[PDB]
């Protein structure tokens, strides 16, 4: 189809967020490439407001599930794809256990050919010195399942999972992910039978990079679905 053929190769990305948690404003700019054939992204993104006033890893799930690898017997499944290059919202609320929420709104479509994730993204109800705005989470990442739906009336999908944040005396900050796709152009889209993407992430630091950063390389399998 039109859209999968987009992603046979590397594919330069660029992310940009605009955010304000507890009325703390920030911006964020993101570059790197995925390839989809491996299921894998690489992105550096750099804090340009300063120091970043939330934890990076609470920002990595918001920071293009286009990039997963759909096996070849599952690509009538891959909604991310068949919506490009005119792209899709993606919509999320990521409610922090015992502490705030995040709702963000992205669109995620291709300029050229680079594929592009903007965000706006609002928090609020979180603690003064909670594990986000206290800073008490690991610079780390777990791996985990995105639990992916349709959603039919929206012409789109839906999803479900649950993040875990390591907090830096040993403890888990549950981040609930809810999240709602619906594409912006008039071509049509896959809707998948329920199926899930298996994600792994590892988060480092750029050594020569002193403005507040985070480098991210993550590999996504889409899985659940055997024929
Ligand atoms: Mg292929
Ligand atoms: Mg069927």
């Amino acid at each position: 189809s039109k859209g999968e053929e987009l992603f046979t190769g590397v594919v330069p990305i660029l992310v940009e967020l605009d955010g304000d948690v507890n009325g703390h404003k920030f911006s964020v700019s993101g570059e790197g490439e995925g390839d989809a054939t491996y299921g894998k992204l690489t992105l550096k993104f750099i804090c340009t407001t300063g120091k970043l006033p939330v934890p990076w890893p609470t920002l990595v799930t918001t920071f293009v599930q286009c990039f997963s690898r759909y096996p070849d017997h599952m690509k009538r499944h891959d909604f991310f794809k068949s919506a490009m290059p005119e792209g899709y919202v993606q919509e999320r609320t990521i409610s922090f256990k015992d502490d705030g929420n995040y709702k963000t709104r992205a669109e995620v479509k291709f300029e050229g050919d680079t594929l592009v994730n903007r965000i706006e993204l609002k928090g609020i109800d979180f603690k003064e010195d909670g594990n986000i705005l206290g800073h008490k989470l690991e610079y780390n990442y777990n791996s985990h399942n995105v639990y992916i739906t349709a959603d039919k009336q929206k012409n789109g999908i839906k999803a479900n999972f649950k993040i875990r944040h390591n907090i830096e005396d040993g403890s888990v900050q549950l981040a609930d992910h809810y999240q709602q796709n619906t594409p912006i152009g008039d071509g049509p889209v896959l809707l998948p039978d329920n199926h899930y993407l298996s994600v792994q992430s590892a988060l480092s630091k750029d050594p020569n990079e002193k403005r507040d950063h985070m480098v991210l390389l993550e590999f996504v399998t889409a899985a659940g679905i055997t024929h």
